[PDB]
């Protein structure tokens, strides 16, 4: 019942309208007129105090009133006639309220359409209801418009705020008119509406709130530009998805479909207008600027109109207007960007190639580039302005699937390279734009393919090869966009794009090679789609990468960065008796070709000009320098040679060492970091096939790096100062080097069955040389790189260095298991040095290292009972004892070897010598050292230390003081190098000329007075200290001497002369002193405890004398000579025989050698003087008579100085023997070939310059091939030359090994040797194995007790010494002195003697020998030679004088000579004149007086020598003349010496009063008065 039921529903609606409160906004959620709360925030706490619950309640009240008004839409359209005045009041209320809330009016308008969709009325009924509603709305709108027009006409124009006060009702009416779709559709209302809009919208573009309308949007397409601006302003305020889907249905989707129909191609069935298409696309873009991807897929993609926006655009691609086409392309790019899925699947019916073909076929494509070239149509891409085709291609490639990218790319070629852009109808700017678009598309595709991780052998390589073939055909197009001259107007920066494309292609090829190598190594499946001519691919790029090309810096850097990728690629070694698979062989061939191409590229890079190469080498990225290091360490021989040549060119050097040093001094931190990274990468090679032969290049590179960084003089670490980052880099380098050494040893441990004897020797010996260098120069480099001051911090730095070495200590110990003798010695020396220093470094060895040491060196009982090294080690018992001493368990050493000897560290004595200033002025040292008793043996072997060590310090200070004042040298000047402090010492290195080296006599172990003052000889205020010499090599041609100078802290460290030079002069030599000190410190374990270090001297024992006459008969001995020997000869220990020198001590020594042979037949003949050694050698070797009657002799070797010696014994020097044997056992063509190759290369360089500008393809190819071949040949030749230069070390090592072997083999044939204490001071004896149980010491009275112990180092058991208490502080009195004074009974001093005149020997016996030395037998008859046969020329003529200038004395000597030549006439005194004086000035005056008064020819007639240096030497006419008293030792004991040395003529000269200091002179005068023992007076009258 429409009437009745509608009236009931209208009664309900009238209750809901009037009965419900109308004061509140009925159609809006507003509480009142001033209620402007955030009604849009019902979920949030509304500003009206309505929280989420209460704001949702306000929204629900609004929605419930809206549902009431929805059911009451029928009430509003009921009509008054049906409902009387009810619908009239409803219309009045609608006019009052619906025209009051703008949002309510918009909602009602939008819901009327929803209500119409929900209206169940017939089409006529629905039309009638809509017509009635529209009639009411139009009546209201017309009344409002009339009121507004009247107000505008009367009151004139008013601003929006003013117009609000004028008629807010008119403002609301206009707002409704802004959404009055039917009124707008009414043609009659168009005039008044247009007039009102022009009167209103002309002022400003109204920024109304609450949604938007499409009327102004259509006016944007229409002529109305004011409403166009209004629409633009309204639409430009929304963000993505800012519009509700309800609004989308209300005004967006419906109007969008309406516009699509207005442009529906199927409905149009023809081409559309250009302006229409442009406006439609522009509106779509403006709307979609605030769209959402969710609104795209779920609403836009779901907007199902014919056709859908995707298919609609697929059809509308036929829009053939130029600017419209550009806008359409931009809109398509934007749409693809919004959702790639939408573009791809919404157009899934269209293949991408079909879409590309449709797009590229644009009619306006040609002209568009002309405008695109202009700035306005220059598409703002990134920071530049390129064609919009680039944006379209980038969007397409970005949104396309990876598998779908390939074929489209080929089609993109048709668009850009093959068909469309390749057409000749393109203008210059047009062709440039097309080429730029194609290049951009190719670059985008390459970049997308780059980010891939893994794939099988698909068609990506095929696409790369197609690009390479195109850009090879487009070598012109592509490679000359790359080679385009910049600055062109048509240029669009395509040069950079082409360069980046080349770089990306190289990187992709490298990644493909890496993937293929990994798959081949892993035997994983791989397809067989395409094969890449990587050699040819790079060759195509090589033509553009040719030298001298513009912009080559970026291309070269890119090529190097790309080649850095193959840094881990390793050539797959084919198996034995197996053919590599087709894939494997293809991979090998491709790798070889790629390596050759990379080498050619590196050669061309080095071919860049020195300025160009230098500028390029300063890359801020530094990755090129990392690739340079990789090439320097590349395992391919050709790659190695190319990298060496490139590095030499870059650093501008001649040899690899110089280039390394220059690089270290230049870019130490970056080069070090890159080298560490490269070493880490290369070392990561799998241990199954890690570098076996290739590690040799790695080892050589590491050795070069060490010799560059930590060299003595040119060492960058030594010369320069480290930085914190540099410190970290150096630590990383040391750790990497030690880890590499460890890996090399461990790999050798496994490949001992795979290491060839020569190759194993080379590798192991190089490892051992690196270890020697480290434990010696990286000890120095460690001091240079100490963490901080203090033993703790420096030892911490050293322990950090040793940590990789401590881990490698297990490998080092395992290496001791080897068998090569030279390797054995090297391993033993490395173990001793490095390990003992590490133990001294206080850092305990690893528990694994200690266990391995125990299980391979410690004496444990084997299963068979062998108490030896638990793992076999053939090292000698001495070497094994040393290895045990490394652990430092002397108890274990005794219990293992001794059942219960080497050189000790000289650093103690060296530091003592260096700190103890010889120039100081302390007679008593600050320690207050003094002599004392020895008891013939200090009461402990350790008491020797505990007491004689202070005595040793006293003796060392005395020796230093004594040598201090004996310079007698020529001062010299030296240039210093650096002042680096290590262990309170420093290094002084200089390349002194060979003349300077010969003059100064500089050699290792010498002490030199390093000074800066002029004449510090008398100038204590000058700078002067002492310095020791370490080692003197030859740098190139001068002598590079590095002296281990003392850096105690004198006032010359601040005068640290990098090159400022000083005045360095040699002082003395401490080699013999060093040997003496080492022997004194070391002999505390000698078997002479009971003889030298427990309580007493050696014991004596008597025997029978039956064979004394037998010895006399067999060896010209005597019972008196035997009686003392009766105590010494049979007994053992250390025995001495006392007696005057005239008792035949030399003849008795020869007889003693004969008697020792009678008792024996290595006999060590220790002597204190070299001349006496030569005399003994003559007497013993020259006269050989064993107990057989023949010349049977023990092989005699004189291990003594032969330079200052007669040449007669020079045949037994054993050093001339060594040199002769080596000589008997014992490139230029390479240098000539290198010169010829360098000349040919220089000549080709002129041809290179000629053909470089030829620009002919065949000529360019031939010239490039010739240049590359020349570069390869030059690299090979230079590598061969450098290898020949390096071979000097190997040749020297082999020669040294052969020399040591020859020396050992020759010493093996030796049976007896004669030498001195310093003779054993040569370190070679330690490496020599000799046996000695008997020793013969000559002239014990002429040696220091300290050196006396050295002769016992050979473990002798029987020893015989020759020393008389006569003929001689007290710090070096004697060892036999203790034996005699302390135990006179235990001594055997002969009383009876021979070979002297009783008259002559009476004075020596009585005054000096205490009458014990019984004179000779019948020297008037036994020695009845002229001496006794000439009565007047008596052998003992007793005369005396009665100032040492003293024309009396000197002229008396002259007169004695004139009587020997005039009174007597035929006396020759060739070494027979006993002219001995106690003063050197007197000796010189005597020589001058002879040469003047007696004639210069008489200077050789008489021997003029000092008594002290006349030992052994014999003279017949002993005309002695003492000078004066020195003090009972050089005066009275020298007098006893003279009474023993001088034998025949008592022609004394002196004065009794002046010689009263010597009571022996008074005794001689008294005996002259008694038995004519002298005769005073003036003999000048007697000679007349």
């Amino acid at each position: 019942m429409e009437n009745n039921d509608l009236y009931q529903a209208a009664i309900g609606w009238y209750r809901a309208f009037e009965d419900c409160p109308p004061e509140l906004h009925l159609c809006c959620p507003k509480v009142d007129d001033d209620d402007y709360a955030t009604y849009d925030e019902p979920d949030v706490v509304d500003d009206s105090g309505v929280p989420v619950e209460e704001k949702k309640r306000r929204i629900s009240a609004y929605e419930e009133r809206f549902q009431n008004v929805y059911n009451l839409s029928i009430l509003l359209g009921l009509g008054k006639e049906v409902a009387g005045p009810w619908l009239d009041e409803w219309t009045r209320a609608v006019d009052s309220l619906l025209k009051k809330c703008d949002t309510c009016v918009r909602n009602w308008h939008r819901n009327r359409d929803p209500y119409l969709k929900a209206l169940h009325l017939s089409p006529e009924q629905v039309t009638y209801l809509q017509s009635k509603l529209d009639e009411f709305d139009r009546q209201r709108i017309t009344e409002g418009l009339q009121r507004a027009k009247a107000i505008l006409e009367q009151y004139g124009p008013m601003s929006t705020v003013k117009l609000v006060d004028h008629d807010m009702s008119a403002v609301l009416a206009l707002y409704e008119a802004l959404c009055s779709l039917p009124y707008l559709a009414r043609p009659e209302h168009q005039p008044l509406f247009d007039f009102v809009f022009e009167n209103t919208q002309r002022k400003k573009p109204l920024r109304m709130q609450g949604g938007i309308i499409p009327s102004m949007t259509l006016f944007l397409f229409d002529e109305s530009p004011v409403r166009r601006r209004f629409a633009e302003t309204a639409w430009e305020n929304r963000q993505p998805g800012s519009i509700t889907a309800q609004e989308w249905d209300w005004a967006i989707s419906g109007r969008l479909a309406d516009q699509i129909v207005s442009l529906s191609f199927n409905r149009l069935q023809t081409l559309p207008p250009g302006q229409k298409i442009l406006r439609f696309w522009s509106g779509f873009l403006f709307i979609l600027h605030a769209l959402s991807e969710k609104q795209i897929i779920n609403s836009l993609r779901a907007m199902e109109v014919s056709p859908s926006i995707y298919f609609l655009a697929l059809e509308h691609l036929g829009t053939n207007s130029d600017e419209a086409l550009a806008m359409v392309l931009r809109a398509l790019q934007e749409l693809m960007e919004k959702s790639s899925k939408a573009f791809w699947q919404a157009l899934e019916q269209v293949p991408p190639n079909q879409l590309v073909e449709e797009i590229f076929k644009s009619a306006a494509f040609r002209p568009l580039l002309n405008k695109s070239l202009r700035p306005e149509l220059l598409v703002t891409e990134g920071d530049s302005q390129v064609p919009a085709l680039a944006a379209w291609m980038r969007a397409l490639v970005r949104s396309l699937p990876s598998t779908s990218w390939s074929d489209l790319c080929e089609t993109s070629l048709r668009h850009l390279f093959e068909t469309f852009r390749s057409d000749q109808a393109v203008d210059q700017s047009g062709r440039a734009t097309c080429t730029l678009a194609g290049l951009v598309t190719l670059q985008q595709c390459l970049d997308g393919f780059l980010q891939q991780d893994s794939i099988d052998t698909g068609t990506g390589l095929i696409m790369v090869n197609q690009l390479l073939n195109r850009v090879v055909n487009y070598s012109e197009i592509i490679i000359r966009a790359a080679s385009l001259k910049p600055g062109d107007i048509y240029n669009v920066g395509i040069s950079k794009a082409a360069m980046a494309i080349i770089h990306s292609a190289l990187a992709l090829d490298a990644k493909a090679t890496e993937v293929e190598w990994a798959a081949l190594i892993a035997e994983k499946p791989v397809q067989d789609a395409v094969n890449r001519d990587s050699g040819a691919l790079w060759e195509t790029f090589l033509e553009m990468l040719w030298a001298g090309q513009l912009g080559h810096f970026e291309l070269a850097k890119a090529m190097l960065m790309a080649t850095l990728r193959l840094r881990s690629i390793e050539q797959f070694i084919p198996k034995r008796k197996e053919q590599l698979k087709r894939e494997l062989d293809k991979f090998n061939k491709r790798y070889q070709q790629q390596t050759t191409a990379i080498g050619k590229m590196l050669n061309r890079l080095t071919d860049f000009e020195p300025e160009v190469l230098d500028k390029l080498c300063s890359d801020p990225r530094g990755q090129t320098i990392h690739p340079i290091v990789s090439s320097l360490i590349h395992g391919e021989d050709a790659i190695r040679e190319a990298g060496f040549q490139l590095l030499k060119a870059i650093t501008s050097e001649s040899q690899p060492s110089d280039a390394v040093g220059r690089m270290l001094e230049v870019y130490f931190t970056p080069f070090l970091n890159a080298f560490s990274q490269a070493v880490d990468k290369l070392t990561a090679t799998k241990d199954a096939n890690s570098p076996w032969s290739h590690m040799i290049p790695i080892l050589k590179c590491s050795d070069f790096v060490l010799t560059g960084l930590c060299d003595p003089s040119s060492g960058q670490l030594r010369r320069k100062v480290l930085t914190t980052e540099e410190h970290a880099a150096v630590k990383r380098w040391w750790e990497c080097v030690w880890q590499a050494v460890d890996h090399s040893f461990r790999m050798m441990r496994i490949w001992h069955i795979k290491i060839d004897k020569k190759v194993m020797e080379d590798f192991c010996r190089d490892v051992m040389e690196l270890g020697n260098k480290l434990l010696a120069q990286d000890g120095v480099m460690a001091s240079s790189l100490a963490q901080e001051s203090g033993e703790d911090a420096i030892s911490k730095a050293m322990r950090e260095v040793l940590d990789p070495p401590r881990k490698c200590s297990y490998s080092l110990a395992d290496m001791l298991q080897l068998r090569d003798k030279y390797l054995v010695m090297g391993i033993i020396e490395t173990i001793k040095k490095l390990l003992s220093r590490l133990q001294e470094n206080e850092m305990n060895l690893p528990q694994r290292t200690r266990g391995h040491l125990d299980s391979m060196l410690k004496k444990t009982k084997q299963r068979d009972g062998r108490m030896d090294y638990l793992t076999k080690t053939n090292l000698t018992d001495v070497q094994r004892i040393e290895l045990l001493k490394a652990l430092g368990e002397d108890a274990v050493i005794e219990e293992q070897f001794m059942g219960t000897r080497l050189i000790p560290p000289m650093d103690v004595l060296h530091q003592a010598i260096l700190e103890w200033d010889i120039f100081h002025e302390g007679n008593d040292p600050p320690n207050g050292y003094r002599c004392g008793n020895v008891s013939d043996t200090y009461p402990d072997p350790y008491s020797y230390k505990q007491t004689f060590f202070p005595l040793l310090i006293n003796e060392a200070w005395r020796s230093f003081v004594t040598a201090k004042d004996e310079t007698t040298s020529k001062p010299f000047g030296i240039k210093v190098l650096s002042r680096m402090t290590v262990d309170k010492f420093m290094e002084v290195t200089a390349a002194v000329p060979a003349q300077i080296s010969k003059d100064r006599g500089l050699t290792e172990g010498d002490i030199v007075i390093i000074s800066k003052g002029e004449d510090p000889l008398n100038q204590p205020q000058e700078l002067h200290c002492l310095s020791r010499i370490w080692k003197t090599t030859y740098k190139k041609d001068t002598v590079e001497v590095v002296y281990r100078l003392n850096a105690k802290g004198n006032q010359i460290l601040p005068a640290l002369t990098p090159g400022s030079e000083f005045q360095v002069v040699k002082i003395t030599n401490m080699t013999t002193i060093e040997r003496e000190y080492a022997a004194l410190e070391s002999l505390q374990y000698y078997d002479l405890m009971d003889e030298i270090l427990k309580a007493q001297p050696s014991p004596m024992l008597t025997f029978g004398d039956e064979a004394i006459k037998a010895v006399m008969d067999n060896y010209q001995l005597n019972p008196g000579q035997a009686r003392a020997i009766l105590n010494a000869k049979e007994n053992d220990g250390f025995t001495l025989i006392q007696g005057p020198p005239g008792t035949g001590k030399t003849k008795t020594i020869v007889a003693m050698v004969g008697c020792l042979l009678t008792g024996v037949l290595k006999l060590l003949v220790c002597a204190p003087s070299n001349a006496a050694v030569d005399e003994l050698v003559l007497r013993l070797k020259a006269g050989v008579k064993t107990m057989n009657g023949t010349f049977h002799k023990i092989e005699v070797l004189r291990l003594g100085r032969s330079d200052v010696i007669n040449a007669a014994v020079k045949d037994v020097t054993l050093d001339e023997l060594v040199k002769a044997r080596m000589d008997a056992e014992l490139r230029d063509q390479l240098h000539k070939e290198a010169g010829e190759i360098k000349a040919k290369l220089a000549e080709i360089r002129p041809q290179l310059d000629a053909a470089r500008l030829s620009d002919d393809r065949a000529s360019a190819m031939k010239l490039q091939r010739e240049f590359d071949e020349l570069k390869r040949r030059q690299a090979h030749i230079g590598a061969k030359i450098d290898a020949d230069k390096a071979s000097g070390n190997t040749y020297a090592r082999e020669t040294e090994i052969k020399r040591r072997q020859i020396q050992q083999e020759i010493l093996d044939k030796a049976q007896v040797l004669c030498a001195t204490l310093s003779g054993s001071g040569h370190e070679m004896f330690k490496n020599l194995n000799v046996e000695f149980e008997t020793v013969i010491i000559d002239e014990a009275a002429q040696c220091v007790e300290l050196s006396a112990l050295i002769p016992l180092k050979y473990g002798c058991n029987k020893c015989i010494l020759v020393g008389d208490p006569k003929q001689l502080y007290g710090y070096d009195q004697s060892l036999f002195v203790r034996m005699q004074k302390n135990h006179p009974k235990d001594v055997h001093l002969l009383d009876m003697q021979y070979r002297m005149h009783p008259e002559i020997s009476r004075f020596p016996s009585k005054e000096f020998y205490e009458g014990l030395l019984q004179d000779g037998a019948d020297m008037a008859r036994l020695r009845l030679q002229p001496w006794h046969q000439s009565v007047l020329l008596g052998p003992y003529r007793f005369f005396d004088v009665k100032s040492l200038v003293n024309e009396e004395e000197v002229k008396v000597a002259m007169q004695l000579y004139m009587r020997f030549r005039s009174d007597y006439r035929d006396i020759d005194l060739t070494g027979k004149i006993g002219i001995i004086t106690p003063y050197k000035a007197q000796l010189q005056r005597l020589r001058q007086k002879f040469v003047e008064r007696y004639g210069e020819s008489i200077t050789e007639q008489i021997e003029f020598n000092t008594t002290d240096a006349f030992q052994g030497r014999e003279c017949e006419i002993i005309i002695f003349s003492c000078v004066r008293a020195s003090g009972f030792m050089t005066d009275i004991r020298r007098m006893n010496v003279g009474l023993t040395r001088a034998r025949s003529s008592l022609w004394i000269l002196g004065d009794s009063r002046a010689l009263v200091q010597g009571e022996f002179w008074a005794k001689l005068i008294e005996d002259a008065k008694q038995r004519d023992r002298y005769t005073n007076g003036n003999i000048m009258a007697l000679l007349s």
